[PDB]
């Protein structure tokens, strides 16, 4: 294997031609894709809050079209998903993921509208999921659509262009071009062997994508935090505290997205009318929650940089936390087509502020400010949930543009790791797709 | 498919001695780093000092400085034709070697040797950079303890011998995501499966990142300040010279290849004629670090003047060539001490180069010739050695201006896929094996 070794040296990194071109193409459909899914999503949270307008006077009333607009929407995602693709329930990502270990499929013909159009209500309705789950899934399925459509032959093209599908997708569902690409190559591809992935195939595609998101939307940043305040040497012990403290909280949490999936399929035994309309019930609480305390509901992009300029109470801090792990694993657990993802930023977020609090008073000698304990704690429930932290570090780096925190933002990270192990925590993606695997024989 | 169901579920379980390990070896390499860069630093001032003691005769003064910088380098050329061959050039190709268990880790002896070896090296002035040594030292670091302690298996020796190469490019730049991507796209072994704990090395460059900067902090290696942003209709700007570095890329990979073999009929092999013939290039670059410092050295003092536009034209071509000549005359010789970094430099130039162009042509962009400098900072990382990823996101760690990142990243992939299409190879996987076909051979 000496002069095997030197042969493929000699021959590393020489993609073929054919799979660079179509990953472009992936690319660039992923991206209008995602950014139609994203104009639509918004459009429809919208036209609700101009109905509640409608009927601003009848509080009564205006807390009920609350609920039924939101529930309509919600009950339309869920009966997409149950009746033509129930693989487009959940997150997505541990769809795709397996589809890259060829142990499932890839219908892109059912999935794409229906995930397309499940979601566009279930985020739409102001339900607490988040956009990554359907882009990912989408860009998936997209890639594979021009695989099949092109006919393109090998191992390298089939796992190449479903990769930079779904790389394109995280990137444009967060103008996030490196998280995207390093998700692929941290998480997303094959864990337990070699896998033929050009990376920089999956490159092509993620700038094509990112592209076509600026097109459409330039000038205004997902989450703007400002330019925080540097890390002393001396305060970097406050960050592996904390990341210790996301680290034994994560398999718990991880234990309740997995304990709930259940519980709540008792509420409906798979009967496709029964779960849709527990969907409504739970999407029409949203809905009303974004109404009533709006900061308990939906994507939670905008109570991040509430959040991390100190502007909420401790109070208002437990209260979100706590009103937010309900309403997640409410939307999340019971099918809903909607990522788990995105909303574990604003749950990190909140629980590193209420953390930063603390520090601030219990040590002015070290002159904190709680936005910095904020932005360390934002990829923390990533690192300690989902497992894969040099994705959330780098995508809370793109996010937030707060480099001189690395540090920090590093620590927390691995702490949140290492104490997810170390206390019998799992990866929650890797959990679901053995769940759904295991369910793939249970029935056999 | 049942495998995989038992495989997900144990899924990112490191050892816990692998984990402790990862944080001994981090400490080490980064104290190890720190020092080598205290030590280059001190002899840099020395031969300074020496030169303002003789800062009248200027035919006097010019040759204190190419004797100083000469009996430098021969000592670190001795060092390494003496006691530890595999400690010339760079290193990163022989510790990635190490990770496909095709090369060695002599860590008795690549330790002193590479440590002292490049403190010549790189003291004297030559054009080499510290990622080289700290890799390869890293590299030598984590198997040193792997030994010592005695940690068995395939996953503790490919691990400790990875964090300890990811934690020597994190303290040689202050770049720990950079360093941790180096393993995962360019050092690992790319063409089977490996049990490289991610989480292991992460925690290895923490440590020592956080030694680094016990050390050195207050002060960064490179500040360029906060650039102008860049238009939508500006990115294809970038992606011509991301095809510019393309196909310079490959053709700068043969000069390196090609004046490694040049240099080694000067000397035939014998290390007398190589020591005698490394003092004279390390001499070379101890007097042009006085007569024009710009075309010697690391190269890192030039990056934010040719950004911040101070250059002429004519200088910043005067300096990618001279610099080019210096270049190769360094690292093809067989010195101790890595081409990386000296590559930032040579990108920058020609970045910075292409921007002036850039901003006359196109008065309607109102451009920053600093912009297309940042993007071309490491685009002949990417054009030579093949590692955009980590060039991008080192760039990014060090220049620190992200709102530069599509221009940064398609500039780096027109650099790599111009190279795959011009017929390069990834420079140091094209090292390990013209050395691996030499060892069957």
């Amino acid at each position: 294997r000496r002069r095997q070794l030197i042969r493929q040296l000699l021959e590393r990194d020489k993609t073929p031609l054919a799979i660079l071109f179509m990953a472009a193409v992936v690319g660039t459909l992923v991206g209008l894709a995602a950014v139609a899914f994203d104009k639509g999503v918004a459009w429809l949270q919208n036209q609700r809050m101009g109905a509640l307008v409608h009927t601003a006077d009848n509080y009564p009333l205006l807390l009920t079209v609350a609920f039924l607009c939101s529930a309509v929407l919600a009950m339309f995602g869920y009966f997409l998903v149950r009746k033509y693709a129930p693989e487009a329930g959940g997150s997505g990502i541990p769809e795709i993921e397996g589809a890259l270990e060829d142990q499932r499929p890839v219908r892109w013909w059912r999935v794409l509208p229906v995930k397309f159009f499940g979601g566009l209500g279930t985020l739409g309705g102001g339900m607490v999921l988040g956009r990554e789950g359907p882009t990912v899934q989408i860009g998936g399925n997209i890639g594979r659509m021009v695989l099949d459509i092109f006919r393109l032959k090998g191992d390298e093209a089939r796992h190449t262009l479903l990769a930079t599908g779904a790389a394109a997708g995280l990137a444009a569902a967060f103008n996030a071009p490196l998280a995207g690409i390093l998700f692929i190559i941290e998480e997303m591809r094959p864990q337990f062997r070699y896998t033929l992935i050009s990376i920089k195939a999956v490159f092509i595609g993620v700038i094509m994508s990112t592209i076509m998101y600026r097109i459409f939307n330039h000038e205004v940043a997902l989450i703007d935090v400002g330019k925080l305040s540097d890390a002393p040497l001396n305060t970097l012990w406050l960050y592996l505290i904390l990341g210790i403290i996301f680290g034994i909280f994560g398999p718990i949490f991880n234990k309740w997205v997995l304990g709930m999936q259940d519980l709540l399929h008792r509420v409906h035994g798979g009967n496709i009318t029964k779960w849709v309309l527990m969907g409504g019930a739970i999407g029409g609480l949203c809905g009303l929650l974004g109404f009533v305390a709006p900061a308990t509901s939906g994507g939670g992009f905008n109570l991040i940089p509430i959040a991390t300029a100190g502007n909420f109470s401790m109070g208002m801090l437990v209260f979100i936390f706590v009103a937010r792990v309900i309403t997640t694993l409410l939307c999340f657990s019971s099918g809903a087509p909607g990522g788990i993802f995105a909303p574990m930023l604003a749950l990190g977020t909140v629980l590193g502020t209420a953390f930063g609090m603390v520090a601030v008073e219990l040590f002015p000698q070290y002159h904190l400010e709680a936005g910095t304990f904020a932005i360390a704690g934002m990829g923390a429930l990533l690192a300690a949930s989902i497992r894969a932290p040099l994705t959330g570090i780098i995508l809370v780096l793109e996010m937030t543009d707060n480099y001189q925190l690395i540090l920090p933002m590093i620590i927390t990270g691995l702490g949140a790791t290492l104490l997810a192990q170390f206390t019998g925590g799992k990866p929650l993606y890797s959990a679901i797709l053995a769940r759904t695997l295991a369910k793939q024989e249970a029935e056999q």
